[PDB]
């Protein structure tokens, strides 16, 4: 019924066979044959499928409306088999701000295989139809995106690719399948660095993907078991059992979203802040329509990199550590860690500027997490 | 010193801060900066690096005498990793009868990304030089090969390889580091289903991969980052822990394989046996060359489906099931599990025919493994 | 600061070493010495000291502002080691209605080593003065009790030990110290079974002890590593990992609760109910001194047998199975599950009647839980 | 049929449902029940019954011959377990030199509990006759013993206490039962520190006990169940790895064992060498009767604390940690590790002087061991 109870019932994570409350692990390569080819419960080897490892795939497949799940070893594991749908020659329309990781892959890996790949500022959809090519076969939209949270029309965006034969694709790491669903709004594939907010305690690298399409779930397959980068069993479990509390976890963050937010804003050493639910951000209505809830990823401008670094010096609970999703909030500096491969000038022109500080709201206390950037703000 | 010694005591498997003498499994993904960009010990994001994987990448750099060791997610994870260092119109030299996981890769996935594949007689090392064409970037060598065990020539390999700017790779799955070690013989990169005999007890999908070229290893560690096929922290434990007994496990996989052949040539329902310890085999004097021991893996000839599969039913100890290198022996039916897909007339052409049986040897009692056989033989 | 901070940030667990913002598990059972006698960090061998143990040691001190924790391989080994503080002769006063594991260990089988106990109605804390013999040491309370929820007054109890010698002890798993302090309110020892609500995932069996008392503490740890009932490192792990969101699970838990409550009174096949939060129960008042929050255990009356496994079948949400404190909702029917020893006559006397339903309230949404568990009750 | 086939095949080690060639983790607590007292597969509670638990159990029986196996939290959990079967009043006889550990739990916590231990030197059996009382219930027996390795006779114990209505108990830690198998020879309880060799990779910390004694089991299923010392289910699964091994690691360890000790009695800086081995060693003969192999333990005289400090230093392949059975070489001083509680006189007078050295010998290459520990024997 409701999404709180579908997080725990939904799926398949008890044993049939025992009746165990939890999914066993199948710390195991390879299963026994009755005769050949006579599989007991259709498994034969684990890189193929493990029982495990197929309980996680059926929470993502339930919590996206999809009906095929697949576990990848990584996030950019997940969006590197996404990728492989595709043949050299064909070409992929991006939103121009993707992760960090997502741009290697395509740019230093794919683009040797001759994957061809356009950046467009997706925020207004008529880009993408402008950038479509007699050669384009994908669109891949993160949304919001990092670090400046741009929001991306999900419905438009599938109808463009229905329209004229992409496949579509969205990143929905930054939301989780608690807010936001795109397989409902008419995309073919969804996808998660599960090492975020689904696994939720920063303790598992994983990748996710779900959809509904039975060709497409037939090439995942095949290309997952031909290139071999599966979740372990290990991980698929501690990822089953994170994915119990997001429900809970997302509630908490959006509480002290709200409030960091309306402190943000208030406070004098703050400059620009970007995050979906400030009315005057960009597509905040489109946000609205496509989403119920709020990512705990929030950028915000200070003056220069001293006062960043005496910010995070200052704050004894925001975490100076990479990822986000964690139960710890987090802090970081894109200009320094993420974007230092950028030349300082472009650097500037993007909007990532050196007193830029994002922020991962973890599940604190929510006046404590308001109280003590506010102190720290203060030293400013 | 000696191999059974190095198994133990060589790499780093020990926890330098709390002096534990096993490997700490670091269930995590992100790590504590003190100050922005600097690592405690070098870690920052578990994609990157991870403590208990870098410890088994430690283990098989040591063990294959190599600088630089990675931990993918399965066998034919690493494999896809080594092709990716490649692009688009290269070309590549492949053994011709190499593993179906290694062929379906290459001839279905990334020949979708125009990297060219020719598949030779490698038994005869001047079919490479004739197969080198002026795109050709690499030689992909198994040896010995699956499931008729032919040999290869390494060093001579190595040596062609080098004089026409080849990177030259082994698949050293079947022999393992503790009898055959391709980078001593000037072989550029080595790599390994983990998921057989290093592993060793059928618990733990994972492929390794070792090379002494600092390049090579930028390239690969760039692209093992970049699409993420990364083995996880408690199957990179498990590898290390089953490493430890390799060479006692091998050598009495050996003991028992040498009284089996034996008894399979001996045997009036045996027709005949593929195994490079046999004298007439081909490339025998090539194989004792360049490895000290043997595979567990043989193939030997029954005289049709009937018989093969009452083999199977009629063994105590020989379990039916796929993959190789477990604690347990193993027996399967090629042309039934294998090649089911290959039309009948060029199975039997291939010498893959109905009665032909595979056996992985494992370390049960060397009298029991080879009177089980025996006695299931003369129930034909 | 406040308590969903604590939660996050009490206690030691990231590794110093790496930086790692989660505890390793060292799966291991020795150190390395750098000399004889000088250990690296404290650790020789694991039964002793583990540091995944150390770990969730320290958490549980934290949340229950003690000094010391000690982890036990299930909640009855905590009790048990609690219990071998004394010696044959002592005398020890528990509540009437202890926990049936306890009763059971106390009266099959400290009993045969001399240890003698009374069970009184500590509801009202002058029972307690009339049982205590010059013979007592140790006073042994659980507050609420189960399943009919009786409260007893925490701070009288510690008082009346304090004037008397006697060591105090709380089982405070109903509670969790998300809720309720023992500690604070003068009692020596405070234990749970962290297989319920702590690990709160229905996935460890697990035991936790806290003190202030440096002497009750050296003497629990001589006990625990004498007798050795630790707790492994991967449960440690995964119930550090479990804690961190026992502050989310909890208030969600109460907020149905207390709707569920509401529901159950106001429904016409219910008779009595049973929790704290109920103005007329027992020491209503008293609980509300000593506690800020809920148990999740709620129960209450039905007709017969036969209106019990209805209910049971006719709910979608609630589980049958035995345990408390999972993510899950779950049922069950002490007359016939946890009393089914007990004759019917003594059975009715105390309460539990044939139709006696107890819920253990989980983390699902509140109005489902309400909607699923009155939709089965209209059906009586 | 043999031993190495016995351990590959022994014991419930697959999953019957998917066939998984390995034992599934079930990382639970508790299990569906269909019906109120219908179990699936008759589990219901992790802490009295656990799957993986209970194939590490049906190991362990298999492996001693017996009927029924229990696995604890450590190898002193079992032994306290065992020692619970008596009440207040009985008398317990051990040999004179038990593990520490088990003379700690004895002296220091059961004889607070009313049970009476006499600790005499059973190399003699009739010392035990003349030590029986009235009131003796148990006769606790390990063989060989440490660090001197004495020997008493397990088949005349067997008899004596079944003569006197006794129940019979050996600590077979240092044999294994790849070696020694006291059930076969009348003895009731067989008992490990499986944290030693059966786990054998130095990261499991557990006890194994079996009987064929339907009512010992009973007790013990009563006594594990209530005072719950029970081993978690990742243990219980590392614990079934480890022992496939167990035949291979005792094989290369006792083919050490004996070149190491002729290297032993041969070196001038030697004095006595203390193991069964030995053919002046006391009950050589009676060792040999009822084993068909040896220990990896030996202890030999050295001159001082001096010169087993500087063996120590000089060793390359000998570790100075606690513990045995490791793959691991690992070397020791007792008086100062073990026995350093006792003053030195009374030391002197047990043989347990200065320069008594402790190895436990591991599996790296017999040549290697025995030359490391000869050329740092020279430096002496
Ligand atoms: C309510 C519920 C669903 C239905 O989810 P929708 O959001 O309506 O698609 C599925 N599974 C479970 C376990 C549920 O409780
Ligand atoms: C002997 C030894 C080596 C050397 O191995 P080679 O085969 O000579 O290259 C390396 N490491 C350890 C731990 C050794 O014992
Ligand atoms: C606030 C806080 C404390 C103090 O807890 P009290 O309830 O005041 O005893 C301790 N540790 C951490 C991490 C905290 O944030
Ligand atoms: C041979 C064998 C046995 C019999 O062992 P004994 O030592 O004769 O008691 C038991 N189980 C298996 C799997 C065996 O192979
Ligand atoms: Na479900
Ligand atoms: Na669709
Ligand atoms: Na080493
Ligand atoms: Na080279
Ligand atoms: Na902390
Ligand atoms: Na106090
Ligand atoms: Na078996
Ligand atoms: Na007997």
């Amino acid at each position: 019924s409701n999404k709180k109870t579908k997080l725990i019932h939904g799926g398949h994570t008890t044993d049939d066979y025992t009746g165990a409350v939890t999914t066993p692990i199948y710390q195991t390569s390879t299963y026994l044959q009755d005769d050949i080819g006579d599989l007991r419960q259709g498994y034969e080897y684990s890189r193929t499928a493990n029982p495990t490892r197929s309980s996680v795939e059926s929470v993502i497949a339930t919590l996206e409306n999809g009906k095929h799940g697949f576990a990848f070893s990584s996030g950019v594991a997940a969006i590197s088999a996404v990728v492989m749908l595709l043949d050299k020659g064909d070409h992929i329309i991006l939103n121009s701000d993707v992760y960090g990781g997502t741009y290697r892959a395509l740019t230093k890996v794919f683009t040797r295989f001759g994957i061809e790949v356009d950046f467009v500022d997706t925020t207004h959809t008529d880009s993408i139809v402008q950038a479509i090519r007699p050669t384009t076969k994908m669109l891949f939209i993160e949304t919001p995106s990092n670090p400046l949270l741009r929001v991306t029309d999900i419905k438009k965006s599938a109808e463009i690719a229905k329209e004229h034969g992409l496949i579509s694709v969205v990143d929905n790491t930054f939301m989780t399948p608690y807010y936001q669903n795109p397989l409902d709004l008419g995309i073919d594939i969804v996808l998660h660095s599960a090492t975020k907010y689904l696994g939720g305690h920063s303790d598992v690298v994983a990748g996710l993907v779900a959809t509904s399409d039975d060709k497409l779930a037939e090439r995942l397959a095949f290309i997952s078991n031909s290139t071999g980068g599966i979740l372990g069993p290990q991980d698929s479990y501690l990822l089953v059992r994170g994915i119990k509390t997001l429900g809970l976890r997302m509630e908490q963050i959006n509480r002290s979203v709200i409030e960091i937010i309306k402190m943000l804003q208030a406070h004098p050493a703050v400059q620009q802040v970007f995050h979906p639910s400030i009315e005057s951000h960009l597509n905040h209505d489109v946000h609205m329509a496509q989403a119920d809830g709020h990512t705990g990823v929030i950028a915000f401008e200070v003056k220069n990199t001293e006062s960043a670094k005496q910010l995070i010096k200052a704050t004894s609970y925001y975490t100076l550590a990479e990822s986000l999703g964690a139960v710890e909030s987090l802090i970081s500096v894109p200009a320094l860690m993420t974007h230092a491969s950028i030349p300082a000038d472009i650097r500037a022109k993007e909007g990532i500027t050196d007193g830029l500080v994002r922020i991962s709201v973890g599940i604190e206390d929510t006046e404590d997490l308001v109280d003590d950037l506010k102190q720290a703000l203060d030293t400013l």
